[PDB]
């Protein structure tokens, strides 16, 4: 069943995870990146400097124009295209064929990346950050619908130059997480959004209003690189950042990710570099649980060693992203309206230090937290 699903993403280190495809008749194989930060499935459908192949609606058997146009902008690129409906099929996912709406992208911007080797995007998340509006059903909706393919799916993003994973589409595997699993609310549905209760950073709480790291909403995305924190979280999170690892110093547009730093190879001083918890909402009165990273996850790797921080600012809330999702199995409960964490078989090593998924913790007032 899900030995079958195991290790089919792959990617290229900073440039997205991605899953095979098939679409239309005869089946046309594409590498579409796994996006859980939105709705919409969509494939470059003409030329593009950064693409290796794409989707022709001419030579599908299957294809449907809905002469609807679509505009997708996202925090990073946009695009433009025909919706339309197909045929689609997941070779190392369920042994199933739904027809799904697809986007047939014409015209784009700062979004396909070179030598990524994807060529489109699958959203994940529910209908109502779907374009136009939610009346265009998100791939997942139609999975379930046409077929018994549990509401489920995981998401386990292997990191660092080639990356891999596993998408288990409609249930848990066990093979590949440590501990238990740790689930919080999706308080609502349309991005996967959580409630972040508490963060430590080296152990130390970093004090601030509840309400601050949900300003105004925090979300697990998968389609995002680094781990994004509204302004006032930010300034607190690099201020601690930097006085951990002061016995070193880097250019100030370091902190901002405009430069990268380096290290002759195998010298990289990560125990000046701090461990950052969240803690996020549990499932039981006044309980939660926190999950802890290490700076082998938001300081991402680029004769020496050179990094970059990817931890950066936001206006549109907290964007849990591969940074955060990297070393842990995550759950996307569906059915239940929660996501798990739990250590991933993946975690990446420090000499003395671990990536957690820890409880139960107490924590009064968890649903102050929340931004209204
Ligand atoms: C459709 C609507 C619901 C809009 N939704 C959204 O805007 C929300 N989520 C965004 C994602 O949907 C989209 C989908 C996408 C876009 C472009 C290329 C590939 C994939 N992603 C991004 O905007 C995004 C991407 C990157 C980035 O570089 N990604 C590469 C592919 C990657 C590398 C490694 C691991 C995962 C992804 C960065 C950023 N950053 C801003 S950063 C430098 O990490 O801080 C943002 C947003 C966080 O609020």
């Amino acid at each position: 069943s899900f030995v079958e699903m195991v290790d089919n993403l792959r990617g290229k280190s900073g440039q997205g995870y991605y899953v095979e495809m098939t679409v239309g008749s005869p089946p046309q194989t594409l590498n579409i990146l796994v996006d859980t930060g939105s709705s919409n499935f969509a494939v470059g459908a003409a030329p593009h400097p950064f693409l290796h192949r794409y989707y022709q609606r001419q030579l599908s058997s299957t294809y449907r124009d809905l002469r609807k146009g679509v505009y997708v902008p996202y925090t990073q690129g946009k695009w433009e295209g025909e919706l339309g409906t197909d045929l689609v099929s997941i070779p190392h996912g369920p042994n199933v064929t739904v027809r799904a709406n697809i986007a047939a992208i014409t015209e784009s911007d700062k979004f396909f990346i070179n030598g990524s080797n994807w060529e489109g995007i699958l959203g994940l998340a529910y209908a109502e950050i779907a374009r136009p509006d939610d009346s265009l059903e998100p791939f997942f909706d139609s999975l379930v619908k046409q077929t018994h393919v549990p509401n489920l799916f995981s998401l386990q993003l292997c990191g660092a130059a080639s990356v891999g994973g596993s998408m288990i589409i409609g249930g848990i595997d066990h093979s590949l997480y440590t501990g238990s699993l740790w689930y919080t609310p999706i308080r609502r549905e349309w991005y996967y959004e959580v409630i972040i209760v508490r963060v430590e950073i080296n152990g130390q709480d970093l004090k601030m209003d509840c309400k601050e790291y949900n300003y105004d909403k925090s979300i697990v995305d998968s389609g995002t690189t680094n781990l994004r924190l509204p302004k006032k979280v930010f300034e607190a999170a690099v201020k601690s950042i930097k006085a951990a690892s002061s016995t070193e110093k880097f250019p100030d547009g370091f902190w901002l990710g405009e430069q990268l730093v380096c290290w002759q190879a195998g010298t990289t001083p990560w125990n000046i570099f701090p461990v950052i918890s969240l803690y996020l909402m549990g499932e039981v009165t006044n309980q939660s649980f926190r999950i802890t990273i290490l700076p082998q996850q938001y300081l991402r790797p680029v004769q020496d060693d050179c990094y970059k921080f990817a931890i950066s600012q936001s206006s549109t809330g907290t964007v849990m992203g591969a940074v955060i999702m990297e070393g842990f199995y995550v759950v996307f409960d569906r059915a239940r309206k929660r996501i798990g964490f739990a250590v991933s078989a993946c975690h990446v090593h420090d000499e003395f230090r671990t990536a957690a998924v820890e409880g139960p913790f107490v924590t009064l007032d968890m649903e102050d937290c929340g931004y209204n």
